[PDB]
């Protein structure tokens, strides 16, 4: 058997159990797909946006053009446009429920409190807001403000960027043009161009791309983490339990799914109410538990230990038809991408209930459907906690045959820009001063989705990072490729051992691993803060750093946003696998060839991780080259 | 070459120059196009959203669902309410344009007044605004309040949906949860349902079309457009020049094209100076002259008069390419769709300057990038008057062979529901009383692109309004549907006589055209008033009036998002060509046969102007035959 699957054996093992019992699942259906690959839709010239098509760039038949009369190199980055307005609407989404869920927390609607009240007031003091009063009426307006920085036009001068960019970065952006609006007004934009015989120019329709990554990351993604930061703390380092061997058959099982931790903060909550768990005992179970997947349960894992309660991290989101597969699952509580809409035949077949709690989720077969909103939340997750006892009851226990992967893996999450700091003395200086010496040739923030396009599930992310790590290059990780490393071992002391001799140095001495666990994807903004700071004490420009950002199994646009704004950013930003573009040979040139004498960055490509790993490396090499370094 | 060019002599004479040119154009691209047509994108089942795809839906091959589990039914709905978004976008960036512009205006700043002060304060006394200081003061306001229609979030109460719909509508949308939020969020959230692994059910996706269809009208469409009204007018019919025939080569020729109308007005305002008159005569021309091009033109002449300068309405976006062949403009000043991508060697081989008045329009080779902002519209006219006189006397006074054609027809444009009231001496009363003795069986609104992909260029558009008006059919037409009606002579009062025995009994009486040129495809909310003004008058709900929708040659998704607003809305909404679903079984199903026991209304097909026909007065014979008339 031929079959892409996983690099994780316990994703293998559950494989077999779905083949076994004849369940769709994506591993199977990515072959069918392969057999019909449209070569016009791999290459990005290919559209279907108005009647007068569907259209195809072919120049020996003379289609040279599409109807309209766009070009190849037109017609592929407006695609990409358009599909980037997708990731920042997703971010843009969940800034405004964060914003939201502050001011309804501080006028006393929700089960949430104010937990880090510094942060609170030291983003109010950096915005120039009123701090007077109580801290409930600086919440309310740091709220309001945020909010203000997701509306505010083209011609309104946002704070966040002056205070979270660096000047260098700001003077590049000005000079192009790419200043951006709030992220709904540029979103709003970009769609607009996509529309036909508006803007088919490809320099302009990349230029807007990386304005909506600018967008995306200072009006949406640092003020969404902060408060999230202030709503449940800021992450420190501590030990998680990962990979599916976490979940233990005779427990009510609740696992929380998607990018927005809301919910799954509010179930952990209610579950340490000892009505709930007397309610779990009396149905049979040892007890009830919360477990987190994807990036909300990541969310939740930067910043909350492991207890008696909540479990840890189930894996990135190929993990999530293999987790039903375990049998051991009373619900799956969904808030956003991913959750794949296949999920109904494998919870009816694994004895699972299924929970939208956001009025974006919806796929057939889903069993409850309970929309966020702030001054409910108590209620849903009181709502959810008795649906698992329930279907414990009636669907699974005793009934369904559990089949749990034995594999536990430890991961220290947590890592923040104040952990580091921490870690350091209380200065980025060591960092410098280690990086100066050639300890740690430089640093690459690892901010990725998982696919099978390239390989089995993260098997270019683990690896890859396993070999930037021998070469002495420290790893900032977020998102699913995040998960990936965790699952792999790579973000626990233990994995010093896989590390280069500088770099393994460093991580002895400090005690860290030689990846550090940043979070989600939405954390892009967060790990920029790191970035601006080295930049800052060096006193040269991002672009001039000994740094690369890489998202090697990307997905959906959530990534690709985040690789728009690392070029905006002005950085080496590899991509695999390739996005769809390469039929657009100036589009091509301009992305990897001339970008660097626009905004200094660049993407690269490819699969090999090897390749991968020494074309960043030497990249690395370059920048230290021209610091004298 | 091509197999297909246009029913308008005009533009066929005017194709016979760009094919002896050998440049390309629509035209002719249609037919390379055509050689290699993806099945699966016809029919919508093929997907470009993730790196896990291209994918394809093909049951015999054994690919029944996407990579990440999605069916045919949920891939064609996404790609629709994705492309959706764009449309949507597009009149919230132009209703937040008006806003902008009428404040602007009240506060001094713009060369533009308020006109329709009655407006103003009618609208302010219905709205629930403060009305007291001066008009100015109650015209920020205004625009203030149209503003927040435009951000308003999922959960807080608008108002010109109550003010503006009527009283079963609301119920009907309550009952199915499709009251919409603000366009902006409302846009926003469908955008981010989209991404993969987050809606995947095409009943949900479904439902979240038409409520974005809805927050288009009420929330964008109906306040833009009475907006303009105050800042230019509320039309009045009055008869206009239209077809190409209008140019004359010896005059300095500014055309604006697109669909806003502020920089064609401000153009008019300084072409009107004379030191701009006495600049175009020492340059050698006769005097200088403005045009309007598709939508921003049709707005125009809804409230304009012809004149010395201002000289009526060129025809739809599939006219542009030959307008330029003409050899007589010396400026295209472009703010919006339809700006064609390759007008560039057109512009180069036929001696025109092309200057974008918008950051949404760019494409190779346009010569001058003027975006609008209103404080600056006044030095923008008067740069486009400057490079217009510039460009006739080194590009193309005695350079440029002009080419001609003589056609030119007259139409009655400016209808609005003030004008209709006007016309039946102040009341519907006498509009009703001719429908329900069967002089008008019912009421269509086109509202329409153009597109080739059905026919030779307004083939369906026009051959369908002839058999509607045969059958006794009063058509109410915006869009580029209508500025081919315009050309085809059927908005003036010799098409009296095409009209079948009751409806030009009728039409002769008032003395009105049978088609009542109402301007853009941004009056679809309009036209709503009107249908709405039917449906109270007669205490029925609209899906129980002799009425119907026809988008019969659309192109891009302005007229489907005014198509899924006419469905939500309760109407029969005949479109073709056939929107790309139809490879979506129960998708189809639920659009052409579930959804009159949802919201009452059904899209139709087809392309046959008789059967087409035939089809819309059934239906509106079985609403009559309910009614009892
Ligand atoms: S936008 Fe242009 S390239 Fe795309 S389908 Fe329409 S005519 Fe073809
Ligand atoms: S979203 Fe699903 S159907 Fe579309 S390309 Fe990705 S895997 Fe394929
Ligand atoms: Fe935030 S990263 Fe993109 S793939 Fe779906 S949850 Fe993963
Ligand atoms: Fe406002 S209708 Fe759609 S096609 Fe392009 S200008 Fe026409
Ligand atoms: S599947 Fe239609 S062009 Fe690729």
């Amino acid at each position: 058997m031929a079959t892409k699957t996983s690099i994780h054996p316990s994703v293998n093992e559950l494989y077999q159990r779905l083949a076994e019992d004849q369940l769709s699942n994506c591993f199977d259906r990515f072959d069918p797909q392969e057999k019909i690959r449209c070569n016009y839709c791999e290459l990005g010239v290919s559209c279907q946006l108005c009647s007068n098509g569907p259209c195809r760039i072919n120049e020996k038949v003379g289609a040279t053009l599409g109807v309209c009369g766009i070009n190849a190199d037109g017609m592929a980055m407006r695609y990409m446009l358009l599909r980037n307005v997708m990731g920042t609407s997703t971010y843009t989404y969940h800034a405004y429920e964060a914003y939201k869920t502050l001011k309804m927390t501080a006028l006393g609607n929700t089960p949430f409190t104010i937990t880090d009240k510094d942060k609170l007031y030291q983003m109010a003091k950096d915005l120039e807001l009123n701090t007077e009063g109580k801290p409930e009426d600086v919440a309310v307006r740091l709220s309001d403000f945020l909010i203000w920085e997701l509306y505010r036009d083209y011609d309104e001068p946002g704070k966040m960027i002056e205070v979270y960019a660096p000047l260098k970065r700001k003077e590049v952006w000005r000079k192009l043009g790419i200043y951006p609006a709030g992220p709904l007004h540029e979103l709003k934009d970009a769609a607009a161009s996509c529309l036909t015989n508006v803007d088919g120019d490809y320099v302009s329709l990349a230029t807007k791309g990386l304005r909506l990554g600018l967008s995306c990351i200072y009006g949406a993604q640092i003020g969404l983490e902060l408060v999230q930061d202030i709503l449940f703390g800021t992450g420190m380092p501590h030990e998680m339990d990962v990979d599916l061997g976490i979940f233990d058959a005779d427990y009510i099982n609740i696992v929380f799914n998607g990018h927005e931790p809301f919910v799954g903060v509010a179930l952990i909550l209610a579950a340490k109410e000892a009505v709930n768990q007397d309610k779990a005992k009396a149905a049979g179970a040892k007890s009830l538990r919360i477990y987190g997947s994807i990036e909300s349960g990541q969310e939740v894992v930067q910043r909350f230990q492991k207890d008696e309660v909540f479990r840890g991290l189930t894996g990135n989101w190929l993990t999530i038809e293999p987790m039903l597969a375990t049998g051991a699952v009373d619900v799956l509580a969904m808030d956003m991408n991913c959750s794949p809409p296949n999920l109904g035949p494998l919870a009816e077949k694994y004895g699972a209930t299924l929970v939208s709690v956001s009025r974006l989720v919806r796929f057939p077969g889903i069993h409850h459907f309970l929309d966020y909103k702030p001054s409910e939340v108590r209620e849903i997750a009181q709502k959810i906690i008795d649906i698992a006892v329930d279907s414990f009851k009636n669907k699974r226990h005793g009934k369904i045959t559990p089949k749990i992967p034995a594999n536990i893996q430890k991961a220290i999450t947590g890592f923040t820009p104040e952990a580091i700091l921490k870690a350091l003395g209380g200065s980025i200086n060591p960092l410098i001063e280690v990086i100066k010496a050639g300890k740690i040739k430089g640093a690459v923030g690892l901010i990725n989705c998982t696919t099978l396009k390239n390989g089995p599930q993260d098997y270019v992310t683990v690896n890859l990072a396993k070999e930037l790590i021998k070469r002495d290059i420290l790893i900032l990780s977020g998102g699913c490729g995040n998960h990936a490393l965790e699952v792999a071992g790579l973000c626990n002391l233990d994995a010093i051992n896989l590390a280069g001799p500088g770099l393994s140095e460093v991580c002895r001495n400090l005690n860290i691993p030689p990846v550090l666990s940043f979070g989600t994807c939405t954390d892009t903004g967060r790990i920029s803060l790191v970035v601006t700071a080295l930049a800052n004490a060096l006193n040269v420009d991002t672009a001039d750093l000994p740094v690369a950002v890489t998202a090697p199994m990307y997905m959906e646009q959530k990534a690709t946003i985040d690789a728009l704004f690392a070029l905006a950013y002005g950085l080496y930003t590899h991509v695999a696998p390739d996005p769809p573009v390469m039929g657009a040979p100036n589009l091509v040139k301009l992305l990897t060839r001339d970008l660097p004498s626009i905004t200094g960055g660049r993407i690269a490509v490819g699969s090999d991780p090897v390749k991968v790993a020494d074309d960043i490396l030497a990249h690395i090499n370059d920048r230290r080259a021209k610091l004298g370094i």
